[PDB]
């Protein structure tokens, strides 16, 4: 007879409850299981009803894949769990944090800390729909972001992930939500799950909650702070993502107060869905609930017992699915886990993949393959970075000359610095590997490529990485522009007590403008001790972690656009000042948040 749930005229409720209605025990636990896809098979996916998969950092088909190997990588796997019983469609997702990151061509955008400098919203709401529609492009349906992280002390490796120190501007940030699946109808409950169609993913608000506030910004680490604070600096920005809709939530590594939040069933279960009354789904981090204990995975048993019960729906294991399946099928059997909970769990798994219309639009879309790399997203992440750019120094002295705009036509110019030609350097973490990586790893324009292609036809181009001060003093250079900075990192990796910058760059810095004009361009994804680049730069650029399209860099460089952005961060003297934000009882800043000179165009 009539099948209910495959008829995409009738309302999403009605469908989740229709199939929820038909499902087996192994069915159901099922869909609460995403896997690696190194480890899926047709058969893993149909026998043990897989109901999601995802790639973590640098999980690829191979290297330098095209649009179409990703869109038949997922349409693959996806046949397999359209054949089960069913035919439940499965969602792929994949960390499209700063552009779909992980695909070799894909735009790079810049990273958070420089969005929230540009202090414009709905820049940020342009590049999550290019990014929605370069993510699309590869057949993937879902995106674990944004990540509206509070950082509150830039030693912590995901600083770069967060818009800002300041709720306020992170919460105005949530527009990328929008971006991502498209904007929600004027009707619409704050709380619901949205997606606009086959043309946007489901988004991800991560991670719930206080994942930077942990001391010393030590990553997953314990953050205490009384409920005040946890309310009023790192909860806030959640409540907007579900005034607009945000389709999932994942849960943060980190503890509040000595407890997990992969085990906090108050704040998981007692706040976000009771409270703010989230009705999409909740999902954990990798191995998340593995690291409940200590040793991780010493007690696996314990783990799904505390996070299943804690409110969580989805489940990132994401390897030993086989584990995983079997003690949470256990404990339903044994009366630990009532079917309720399991039956929530499955009922928001669903009604995400209905509203988002996976049932109708369960394979990736040819046509959408060319949106990868598009130019015009290029142009969108060439404005963001440019945009994103903090002017530091424009002179050394109040009555010297502005060294910035500089003139494209000249008789021969230098630029030199470690990352002056390094497009991994420029993009850092979260791009093609999941550390990030040196060199030319994906298509995009360097520092240098930028200049080359921004000056006059006289002008003399010379490269040279780190010049020692005669070969700049005799080089007959009019300027230079040197790039030097941190080097790629993600997650406990970037983890930096000293914050100061890997050499040569300091020197290199020393050697140029010792010998000529110089405008510094500080790459990195958060403020770094900066006074001595300061004391030998005419100029200085902070330009965090620009992304694939260095002409964003020279745009304002030389002229052609003014500086506009301002610190999202407070910008230290020393690193023993930390933590310290803005509205601190002892704010002694080297750089207020909200800190920038500015230039107008020639
Ligand atoms: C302030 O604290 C931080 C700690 O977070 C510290 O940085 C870390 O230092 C570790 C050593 O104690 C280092 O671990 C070793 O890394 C080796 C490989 O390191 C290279 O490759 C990784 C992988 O991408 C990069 O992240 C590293 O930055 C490094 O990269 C090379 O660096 C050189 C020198 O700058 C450069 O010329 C190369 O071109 C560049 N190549 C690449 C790959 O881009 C391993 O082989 C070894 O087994 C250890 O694991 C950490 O990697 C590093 N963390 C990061 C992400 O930088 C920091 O230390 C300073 O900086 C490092 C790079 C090194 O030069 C130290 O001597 C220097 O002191 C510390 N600073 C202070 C004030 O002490
Ligand atoms: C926050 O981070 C600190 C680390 O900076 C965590 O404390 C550290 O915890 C580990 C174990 O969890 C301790 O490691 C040692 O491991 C060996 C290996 O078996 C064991 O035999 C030792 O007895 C010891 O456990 C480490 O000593 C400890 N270090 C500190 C600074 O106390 C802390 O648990 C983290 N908190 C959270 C909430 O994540
Ligand atoms: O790879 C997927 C996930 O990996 C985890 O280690 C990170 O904490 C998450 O932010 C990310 O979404």
């Amino acid at each position: 007879d009539y099948v209910l749930y495959k008829d995409a005229t009738k309302p999403v409720e009605d469908r989740v409850a229709d199939l929820l209605g038909r499902m087996t025990l192994a069915e159901k636990i099922g869909q609460m299981t995403q896997i690696e896809r190194l480890v899926a098979t047709p058969d893993v996916l149909r026998d043990n009803f897989i109901g999601s998969l995802l790639s973590g950092g640098g999980s690829v088909p191979r290297k330098g894949a095209t649009a179409k190997e990703w869109q038949d990588m997922v349409d693959g796997f996806q046949k397999a769990c359209m054949s089960t019983r069913l035919g439940i469609p499965m969602i792929y997702g994949i960390d499209a944090v700063h552009g779909q990151n992980n695909v070799y061509g894909a735009t790079i955008f810049p990273h958070n800390v420089g969005l929230g400098a540009t202090r414009d919203p709905y820049l940020v709401k342009r590049i999550g729909e290019a990014t929605a529609l370069e993510v699309r492009a590869t057949g993937i349906q879902y995106a674990f972001a944004p990540c509206i992280a509070v950082c509150r002390d830039p030693r912590w490796g995901r600083c770069y992930e967060s818009y800002s120190e300041d709720r306020r501007i992170v919460q105005s940030m949530t527009e990328l939500i929008p971006g991502l699946q498209g904007d929600v109808p004027k009707d619409f409950t704050s709380g619901m799950p949205f997606v606009a169609g086959k043309n946007k993913v489901a988004a991800c608000a991560k991670h719930f909650v206080g994942d930077g506030g942990t001391v010393d910004g030590i990553n997953e680490n314990n953050t205490i702070i009384n409920r005040e604070g946890l309310m009023n600096i790192h909860m806030p920005a959640y409540k907007n993502a579900m005034d607009k809709g945000v389709s999932t939530v994942m849960i943060s590594y980190s503890s509040w107060n000595g407890v997990k939040m992969h085990a906090n069933q108050d704040l998981v279960t007692g706040y976000l869905k009771d409270t703010l009354k989230f009705k999409g789904f909740v999902i954990s981090d990798w191995e998340g609930i593995d690291r409940i204990t200590t040793p991780a995975g010493s007690d696996y048993s314990y783990s799904v017992k505390a996070s299943i019960l804690a409110g969580l729906d989805m489940i990132m294991v994401p390897n030993k699915y086989q584990q995983f399946i079997s003690i949470l099928t256990g404990h339903v059997n044994g009366g630990v886990i009532p079917m309720s909970r399991i039956d929530d769990a499955v009922t928001r798994i669903l009604r995400v993949k209905f509203t988002m219309g996976l049932f109708e639009n369960p394979y990736a879309d040819p046509a959408m393959a060319e949106q990868l790399g598009k130019q015009e997203h290029r142009d969108l992440a060439r404005e963001a970075a440019r945009k994103s750019l903090v002017l530091l120094k424009n002179g050394k002295t109040s009555t010297d000359a502005p060294l910035l705009p500089l003139p494209k036509k000249a008789p021969k110019i230098l630029v030199a610095g470690s990352h002056a030609d390094n497009l991994g350097y420029q993009c850092g973490g979260w791009t093609i590997e999941w550390q990030g990586d040196t060199g030319r790893t994906t298509v995009g324009t360097t520092i240098l490529e930028a200049v080359k292609a921004a000056v006059d036809p006289s002008t003399v181009v010379v490269f040279a990485e780190n010049p020692d001060a005669e070969f700049v003093k005799s080089g007959g250079f009019s300027y230079a522009i040197v790039a030097v900075g941190e080097h790629p990192y993600t997650e406990t990796k970037g983890d930096n007590l000293n914050l100061t910058i890997p050499e040569p760059g300091l020197s290199t810095v020393q050697a140029v403008c010792g010998g000529v004009r110089c405008a510094t361009v500080l790459i990195s994804g958060r403020p770094v001790v900066v006074q001595p680049l300061l004391a030998a730069s005419d100029a200085l650029v902070a330009a965090w972690l620009p992304g694939s399209e260095g002409q964003g860099v020279t745009d304002a460089l030389f002229g052609d656009f003014g500086f506009t952005g301002r610190l999202p961060r407070t910008w230290f003297k020393s690193v023993d000042q930390l933590p310290m934000n803005v509205g601190d009882a002892h704010y002694d800043p080297l750089f207020r948040l909200g800190y920038g000179l500015t230039t107008n165009a020639t």
